[PDB]
């Protein structure tokens, strides 16, 4: 798969992060990211796709050792952790034909897993409208751990 990049935004108090919410098949809420163009940059293409989906520009605050990598399904998503940004910004889409929505979320009421159905005798997961972000909640507790304390 073409390799995605997109940022984690923090808020100042490190408890919140910022998640969009996108239609249809991204019907749920995730971290903003997009897939790469060909002969673009990492740090390029997670500033674009952050651009476009929430209207912030985080070009001048990205580090560049400072991220959270998973392969998922063998497609790499590299996401720049992006703290400090006041819950105060006004966050726009560009594409609102693409983004639904954008919200900021307390990062210890986030799920680190979905729910099984154990209950029911029944294999797999139940749904939850943070999937798209929960692969990442556990890596980024722990890189906050380490880093800040
Ligand atoms: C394209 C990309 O960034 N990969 C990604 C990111 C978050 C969750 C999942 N989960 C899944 N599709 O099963 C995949």
């Amino acid at each position: 798969g073409v390799p995605t990049y997109g940022a984690i935004i923090l808020d100042e108090t490190l408890e919140n992060v910022l998640l969009v919410q996108g239609y249809l098949a991204k019907s749920g809420w995730g971290f903003p990211k997009g897939k790469v163009n060909k002969e673009e940059a990492p740090h390029d293409c997670a500033a674009r796709e952050v651009f476009e989906e929430t209207g912030f520009d985080i070009k001048d605050y990205i580090c560049k050792d400072d991220y959270i990598e998973l392969r998922i399904n063998d497609q790499l998503a590299r996401l720049y952790i992006i703290p400090g940004i006041p819950k105060d910004t006004k966050f726009n889409p560009k594409t609102r034909r693409e983004i639904r929505n954008i919200e900021w979320f307390s990062i210890e009421k986030l799920p680190c897993h979905r729910n099984d159905m154990t209950p029911k005798s029944k294999l797999g997961l139940a749904p939850n409208k943070f999937f798209m972000a929960i692969p990442f909640i556990r890596p980024l507790r722990d890189w906050l751990s380490r880093r800040f304390g």
